[PDB]
């Protein structure tokens, strides 16, 4: 009977191990390791290791893989004790953060030096977690690969198919001023809406198919991006984006809902733009202030 | 014709400006600023600023907002010069790091004092980025709000809900599940008795001293479930490369109580033909009684 252990490292690895326990994976011993004692405390695993107990003190490593690496080196003897006797060790982690990225290669090396067949199984971060976390992931992936027998890499980007939001926010306002289309706005109109206003709420929704203008406009009003409710906003800007087939009739049908949803005396302005990638699809974007 | 400038600060802002240029946003001038001179040199932007060229020496701020703030102050003249004449300035940054958090409010202050309508548009961190980063982010946000006309705040938590289509609490449920399947694909074959198990020594032959192991999963149902499941596994989006030409592979065939030997046999033959050559294939089976007229084929391929 092979002795099989899974050690889940960092937040992602800790949650993966919880999933394995709740799915009833059999024949396997589960261990979780983290520098963050809070995640460890809600673990379903019976074998818990707080990495770097003396230096990080269970408070977490933060963003920097060097701290997760040093935490695992400090805990080397506890890790060897937990893994001792394994014929096979899976090292589970999400690349991108301070703990999984830096600790997983150390733990792989210790497991393999004990004689276990050592399999790394990791995720890599979304593109939109940004270049710094993706760059850490790349370096931690290479360091782990050095120390595991085999490495399985699961891309969170690709796992979706089984994109930049700061761009969408800017273009929502600028196309209405700088790109002439069916309807456009003056810069002085944007200024009355946005000058000396504080918080501005951003919502986006998209409608596929004919009644799109009602669908998109309705998703926008409740977009999770909305920091608060748009109800009662003194002023608001609406951007109705579409394809070559976009019409002025549909535009006011989208805007009508938003004017309804805000109600009151809302100084509401709007405008249009077209997109060479959308056929019948039509996305509504709202910015409201007050 | 209004003068509109976007200044992207730090990693997230630089990234955002690159994507605006590539998407061909029109009617806008773009500027990038970073303490990191390396990230800047790659930028496609025509207007570049290395913040704090003396105090930071071209090296990033290292998660410390104090360094972003001081590098921006030191570069105030270059910032004024790039923004001069704007009717509207968008200040774009990601809160929580060293550069964006500290530099964005200084840049907004400068832009607004020059006369621009000044709009901050920022992300705030994913909750999994931890406590110190989410706390820096909130300070940075409150400082930025003092120096902009308006502030659009995009939570990266909410952005992940919007992109994945599920509540935050479930945002990584599929990833957790794939990691569980990656383990279970192999461990069931070794440790859970079924009609077809594999010996640990044979797993070792496939996985020891290998490097990258390709992983694919497919599910199928109905009369042609094996053809459907196996072909989905071999072009699975999870695979980091083609399995064509692998030297060894493990195949897990999991089905319900109605799975036939013929189904399991067809799936193994499809994977062998897809890989090709003289691939050493080993395979085993597993029962999951919650499957109803479905089967799941998983492949782990090594050796390139
Ligand atoms: N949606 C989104 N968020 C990003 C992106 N890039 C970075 N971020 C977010 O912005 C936060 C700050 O990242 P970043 O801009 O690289 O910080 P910095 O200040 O430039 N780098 P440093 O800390 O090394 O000085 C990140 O913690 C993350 O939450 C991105 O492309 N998209
Ligand atoms: N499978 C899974 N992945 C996660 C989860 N949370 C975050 N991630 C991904 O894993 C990467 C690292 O997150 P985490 O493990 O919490 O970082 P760390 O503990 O600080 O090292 C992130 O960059 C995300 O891409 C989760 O709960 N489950």
């Amino acid at each position: 009977v092979a002795s099989i252990k899974v050690i889940g490292i960092g937040g992602a690895g800790n949650n993966a191990v919880n999933r394995m326990i709740e799915a009833g994976v059999q024949g396997v011993e589960f261990i979780v390791a983290n520098t963050d004692a809070q995640i460890i405390s809600v673990s379903k695993s019976k074998n818990k290791i707080v990495l770097g107990k003396e230096t990080s003190k269970g408070l977490g490593a933060g963003a920097n893989p060097d701290v997760g690496r040093q935490a695992a080196i400090e805990s080397a003897e506890e890790i060897k004790d937990a893994l001792k006797g394994a014929d096979m060790v899976f090292v589970a982690a999400g690349m991108g953060g301070g703990t999984g990225t830096g600790a997983a290669p150390i733990i792989a090396k210790l497991a393999r030096e004990q004689g276990a067949l050592t399999v790394g199984i990791i995720t890599t971060p979304f593109s939109f977690e940004g270049r710094a976390r993706n760059s850490y992931a790349i370096q931690g992936t290479e360091e782990l690969r050095k120390h595991v027998d085999s490495l399985i890499i699961i891309s969170n980007d690709r796992l979706l198919e089984v994109d930049n939001i700061l761009r969408q926010g800017v273009q929502t306002i600028t196309d209405l001023i700088a790109v002439p289309s069916l309807i456009n706005l003056d810069f002085a109109d944007i200024k009355t809406v946005m000058k000396n206003k504080g918080n501005a709420l951003f919502g986006i929704g998209i409608g596929s198919g004919k009644d799109k203008a009602i669908e998109a406009a309705n998703k926008a009003i409740i977009s999770p991006l909305l920091e608060a409710s748009i109800r009662g906003a003194r002023d608001a800007i609406i951007n109705v984006t579409g394809g070559n087939t976009l019409t002025l009739n549909d535009a006011n049908d989208a805007v009508d809902i938003v004017k309804q949803a805000i109600g009151g005396e809302v100084n509401i302005i709007f405008g249009t733009a077209v997109n060479e990638h959308l056929d019948d699809e039509m996305i509504v974007t709202v910015i409201a202030t007050g």
